[PDB]
């Protein structure tokens, strides 16, 4: 048996075999976790049920994180099979496409700001509120952030604020839930070409420039972050809570190349 | 006055204890011309009174929850200050219920929505509205708290809003830099005002004094001076920065 052996983990945001959530699910199953999955729309229902079936999982439940009721119904359905379980992965992020186009202060709008912060930052607590009573002692919660939280990156715009809010969310959640044996962490992942990479401007050239100046000298993959994710949600990470772990290849800690 | 020749809009003054009151009169002392805003009909009188005490005639209605109110405010300001040299963003709010006890139990979607709407978005929304009017060498300022960067009990979602605000500072600074605009934040230490009203320690909290390097909590005058400096040409080399004005409380750990 590998680590995460006796663990039951819920994985959100699996929209593709390219999704970060797929890479994470693969690693967690390889390490022997019993998984459950969610999907937003009925367009995804077909795909997620198969990825879940490949990974050996009967549990595949709809959930749009915009709605408090949707979240409650999902954890009620999950309760029928998983009365208690050992945490979940928050791999959801959205902001109206047009918000990420050009100059930040031009693009940004009150509604763009709301949706971005609601879906990418609050969604994480909403979900933790709904299943708090089901979490086992020693359980672990994980989310995914980007360097845009810490720095001003062109055309990332409002998402950077949502991610900043999210990283603070990890901190407060970890602090609130610590005492009851629950750890909350985040992975600040490097740039990967997934469903969130389109229709982003200059994404090809951005990865090329990013792979030249990142110390490890390659762009990170969904396997690398899946591995860290599995570790963060495992008892090997029992001493880590409220932390924003950079699975960056070392990009963020360098400056001025070449 | 190192702030002389500058016209700066100060918001969020509602009391002599108010943090913007300290900033305004520090800004006044250094020869700046000031304009003010008030959120409510309730505040109008007090903001008019202090505006008069600082030699200002420009006092305008502005609720930053409404885009129309902001645009009407800057439209009304345009008639007197067609162009000016930036503003001070001393505004924050979450429903009171949100700032009490366990964060996860306290927080709601609506409480999160308002917290972020009023405390973070309003800052850029205001910049958005007056971007046309901002002179080269203009400077924007906002006020934050350590709860952005660490988990403070009973600060709760305000910490998330503040974190968003501090990120907003960097993005605003990066976007508006090329047009000669600077955008920074003062992360102030705890002060007795607001308004902070109905907050649990609080005086227990106010005993940071024992743990804070300078052996006291920071004052409205300390923040006022720093804010004046940050909005002057003296701080021409500083942009997108979160300057901690809390007597070095943030940089210390385990002082008994
Ligand atoms: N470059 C990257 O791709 C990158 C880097 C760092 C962090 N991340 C983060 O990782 C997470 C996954 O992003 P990705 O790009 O790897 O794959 P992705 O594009 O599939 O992620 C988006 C996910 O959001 C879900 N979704 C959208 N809105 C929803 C909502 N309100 N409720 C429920 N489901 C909804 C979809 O199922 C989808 O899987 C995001 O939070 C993203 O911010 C990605
Ligand atoms: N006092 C502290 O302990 C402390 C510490 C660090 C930072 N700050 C920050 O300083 C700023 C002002 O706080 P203060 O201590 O001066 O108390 P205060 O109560 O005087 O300031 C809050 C201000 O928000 C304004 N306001 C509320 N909702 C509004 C809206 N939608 N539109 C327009 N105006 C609205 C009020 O008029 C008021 O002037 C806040 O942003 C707070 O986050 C305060
Ligand atoms: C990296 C990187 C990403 C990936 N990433 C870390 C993200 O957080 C992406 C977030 C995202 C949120 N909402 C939407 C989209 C992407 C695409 C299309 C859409 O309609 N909505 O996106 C960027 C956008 C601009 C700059 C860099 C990046
Ligand atoms: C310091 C400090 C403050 C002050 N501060 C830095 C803040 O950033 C905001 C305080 C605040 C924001 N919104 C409201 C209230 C206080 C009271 C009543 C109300 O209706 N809304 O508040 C705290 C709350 C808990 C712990 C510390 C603090």
């Amino acid at each position: 048996m590998g680590f995460l052996s006796g663990k039951r983990i819920l994985v959100t945001g699996v929209a593709s075999k390219l999704s970060i959530a797929y890479g994470i699910a693969q690693a967690m199953h390889r390490e022997g976790a019993e998984l459950a999955f969610t999907y937003q729309n009925d367009k995804l229902k077909g795909r997620v049920e198969e990825f879940a079936a490949q990974l050996g999982s009967d549990i595949v439940l709809q959930c749009d994180v915009a709605e408090d009721a949707s979240i409650d119904t999902m954890f009620a359905e999950l309760g029928k099979v998983w009365p208690k379980f050992d945490g979940f992965v928050h791999s959801i992020g959205f902001a109206p496409g047009d918000q990420l186009d050009g100059d930040y202060v031009n693009a940004v709008t009150r509604e763009g700001f709301k949706i971005a912060h609601d879906i990418s930052s609050y969604s994480f607590v909403a979900m933790a509120k709904a299943c708090r009573s089901m979490l086992n002692p020693g359980s672990a919660l994980l989310t995914l952030s980007y360097l845009g939280a810490e720095r001003a990156i062109p055309n990332y715009n409002v998402m950077g604020l949502a991610k900043a809010s999210l990283e603070a969310n990890v901190r407060y959640m970890a602090n609130a839930m610590g005492p009851e044996g629950v750890r909350v962490n985040a992975i600040s992942a490097g740039p990967i070409r997934t469903l969130a990479a389109s229709g982003i401007k200059d994404f090809r050239k951005m990865l090329a420039h990013c792979e030249a100046v990142t110390p490890i000298r390659r762009t990170v993959t969904i396997e690398d972050v899946g591995n860290s994710a599995a570790f963060l949600c495992s008892d090997l990470s029992a001493g880590i809570s409220g932390e924003v772990v950079h699975v960056d290849g070392g990009f963020s800690i360098a400056a001025m190349n070449e």
